């Protein structure tokens, strides 16, 4: 797991989750489901 991707929410309905020093990106839009690292 290498944290180095712009996971910042893409659209307005995106949402970022905070995890063990890591982060996530869930959203209604499937193209926005990402993960920090
Ligand atoms: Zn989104």
């Amino acid at each position: 797991m290498k944290v180095r991707a712009s996971v910042k929410r893409i659209c307005d309905k995106c949402k970022v989750i905070r995890r063990h020093g890591r982060v996530y990106v869930i959203c209604e839009n499937p193209k926005h489901k990402q993960r920090q690292g």
